[PDB]
């Protein structure tokens, strides 16, 4: 695949400054034209509770829609609640290589 991802993990238990930092990154991946899949992984009292990770992620898609497109909702599966952003810089289709 040329297609590169990257996949940033946060955890519920997460500090703001460490999400803030996380998502500067985020988006500086989508300004390259790639994916960025954040998957978090409860860390085990809130497992009993899928929409502690679905908050956390939503605010990071609220954090960081100015320049991310939205691929699909954050949802608990497999332990990870995961939600994907598509770079804004998307359907060049032309604007490669130079």
């Amino acid at each position: 695949k040329v297609i590169d991802i990257k996949e940033i993990k946060l955890s519920v238990k997460i500090a703001q400054n460490d999400i803030n930092y996380k998502v500067k990154h985020a988006l500086e991946f989508l300004e390259q034209g790639k994916h960025v899949r954040f998957r978090v992984f409860l860390k085990g009292r809130e497992m009993a509770t899928p929409e502690a990770g679905v908050a956390l992620l939503e605010k990071i898609w609220t954090m960081i829609e100015n320049e991310a497109n939205r691929d699909k909702e954050p949802n608990f599966e497999g332990r990870y609640v995961n939600m994907l952003v598509t770079p804004k810089k998307a359907e060049g289709h032309h604007h490669h290589h130079h």
